[PDB]
């Protein structure tokens, strides 16, 4: 038959044996999900699961066929079987002709309309009708505990959107969590939100409580497989293998809690020895979270400072806390204002070093209180004396705000457990960590191969996160040209961070999201397109210094052009003019034929 509902594309008469079962589909595409949603086309037109690009019609064909479809491999009759697959490959030579769509993706964005779901929507609507039945240099760098509020919505939206693509590990990382928690003692009582994290996607009505999703004995381990659940996409969308994907890097440089992942894909052969590689992340991952909380939990804080804090508008007084827009060291000032007076075990660490401008400080909380109180103090209150002379006297403007972060990482509190892991990382044979990396996969603090065993490399591993801290700059060191990041979601999670450090570099891209900014960190599409790669120049190589030898001997004209307010208005000018500069001269009293007059005088005496 035809995509009917104000836009047409047909489908083609295959002589009889489909066009019998094209009523069985097309009147069941006649379905009400199209018929009450076809008279919202005239007035709000395409406002709403209805034809928005011209062969939106030929998904929601693709997609609910396969839908109500066979829905099992021991398949059923050919309706729910095979009139899938010619409509499949109608659809296939029909807007794509191959090409990856999420390229077409990205020219369903920018051809037809900015709606980011429906974007998404049509991919699924394609992607699970393709495997239905039929149809089967670079940095990469993982993220840790980013700028991300819920790292689970992101990836319960991931399982949801590439079903296909993902239910394999799905099964695989849960049931071994699920038998994690029983397997070492002392942290089943630890883990009342409880860990049937499959269970989480397909019933969040009764979900892990989102303060409580933050908490860190279910949200360490569980940021490893979002970068593992889009290591995959990028495997599988790719038709690659992470054996495939470790040939093609030059980076692998991941955060300090994605630091596990970035030795996991230094050693990734084959699909069957990535999954003792995501066994390397989990188990290192799940060990350590628990062990932390057990050397220091989350304490609940007093309700006078629950409203304080939230009167500076800082946020959440969790024991982690952020600063930019600030030079160094004259935090460091207060931070010894602080700790002047206060315990050892109430003693404040500045933790992380992302960004030149940007610092992280972490301990306990109202010590970190404690110094948002002197943080207070010396503060601009937003109001403008930047206008009255601003570099001798203006106080200076900040951002005060927390961090969603149960646990202090990087202290000096979060010693012990550390070396308690380290027998129970060698208790059962995934501490191995051998000569298998491949990518010289960086360090977080004087960012080596990382095989240079005498490590029992994860003791560094657990050394290097709660001990040191980043200094992501000197971390980075990259003579790249584009950056894959895995970072916990969004353009907000350690994706823009590296650009922000860097400029006139790598075009850095990042896994999550179909959806993009501006070109900053363009991404999402860019995995599998083709025949137009993008170059972020590099502003500095580029437009720099210049000497030549022209066509008529001259150049571009000597660099200097001058301008006074006084001592530009004669023909006493026009002589350093006759010299060797660029020189402007205006405003003469009388606008009327004064230097106008005097202009061709000055023109003439050039």
């Amino acid at each position: 038959m035809d995509a009917y509902s104000t836009r047409p594309l047909t489908l083609s008469h295959g002589s009889l044996e489909h066009v019998l079962l094209v009523p069985t589909a097309s009147f069941f595409i006649a379905s009400q999900l199209q018929e009450q949603f076809n008279k919202i086309l005239p007035e709000p037109t395409e406002g709403f699961a209805a034809d928005d690009e011209p062969t939106t019609p030929a998904e929601l064909v693709g997609k609910f066929l396969g839908y109500v479809s066979s829905l099992v491999e021991p398949s059923k009759v050919g309706q729910f079987d095979q009139v899938l697959n010619l409509c499949l490959t109608e659809f296939e030579n029909c807007y794509l002709e191959g090409n990856d769509i999420h390229a077409l993706a990205a020219k369903l964005l920018q051809e037809n309309d900015t709606t980011l779901v429906k974007t998404k929507e049509l991919i699924k609507n394609y992607i699970t009708a393709r495997i239905m039945a039929k149809r089967p240099q670079l940095v990469a760098i993982f993220g840790g505990q980013g700028n991300t509020d819920d790292y689970f919505e992101e990836l319960r939206d991931l399982y949801q959107t590439y079903h296909v693509l993902v239910g394999d590990l799905i099964k695989f990382s849960a049931e071994t969590l699920s038998e994690l928690i029983r397997t070492t003692l002392d942290a089943e009582k630890v883990f009342t939100q409880g860990l049937n994290i499959l269970e989480w996607l397909e019933n969040p009505s009764n979900t892990p409580d989102k303060d409580y999703l933050l908490s860190i004995p279910i949200s360490c381990p569980l940021i490893g497989v979002i970068q593992l659940a889009h290591y995959v996409v990028t495997a599988k969308l790719l038709g690659f293998t992470p054996g495939e994907l470790r040939s093609y890097l030059k980076g692998a440089t991941g955060h300090s809690q994605g630091l596990v992942t970035a030795v996991a894909i230094a050693e990734t052969d084959s699909w069957e020895s990535f999954f003792v590689s995501v066994r390397k992340a989990i188990t290192v991952l799940f060990f350590i979270g628990v062990r932390c909380y057990e050397a220091y939990p989350n304490t609940s804080l007093p309700p006078s400072i629950l409203e304080d804090s939230l009167e500076n508008n800082e946020g959440v007084p969790s024991p982690m806390l952020s600063i930019s827009n600030l030079t160094q060291e004259q935090v460091q000032d207060y931070v010894n204002k602080t700790n002047s007076h206060l315990p050892a075990g109430k003693q404040v660490e500045i933790s992380l070093v992302n960004g030149a401008k940007n610092l992280v400080v972490s301990g306990p909380p109202q010590s970190l209180y404690g110094l948002n109180l002197t943080l207070r103090k010396a503060k601009a209150p937003s109001g403008l004396d930047q206008s009255r002379i601003p570099f001798s006297e203006r106080k200076l403007k900040f951002s005060n705000r927390f961090l969603p972060v149960a646990s202090p990482f990087h202290s000096h509190l979060l010693v012990p457990a550390s070396d308690l892991i380290n027998k129970d990382l060698v208790k059962n044979n995934v501490s191995f960590n051998a000569k298998d990396i491949q990518i010289p996969v960086y360090d977080t603090f004087d960012g080596s191969d990382l095989r240079v065993l005498s490590g029992s490399i994860s003791e560094r591993i657990v050394d290097c996160i709660i001990r040191l801290p980043v200094k992501w700059e000197t971390t980075t060191q990259f003579k790249a040209t584009h950056i894959l990041d895995f970072g916990p979601g969004g353009a907000s999670g350690l994706g823009v961070l590296t650009h922000r450090n860097k400029d006139g570099t790598g075009v850095r891209v990042i896994v999550a999201g179909t959806l993009d900014i501006n070109p900053d960190d363009d991404y999402g599409f860019k995995q599998e397109i083709f025949d137009v790669t993008s170059n972020g120049l590099k502003k500095n190589p580029n437009w720099l210094e210049e000497y030549h030898p022209k066509l008529i001997k001259n150049k571009s004209x000597x660099x200097x052009x001058x301008x006074x307010x006084x001592x530009x208005x004669x023909x006493x000018x026009x002589x350093x003019x006759x010299x060797x500069x660029x020189x402007x001269x205006x405003x003469x009293x009388x606008x009327x034929x004064x230097x106008x007059x005097x202009x061709x005088x000055x023109x003439x005496x050039x």
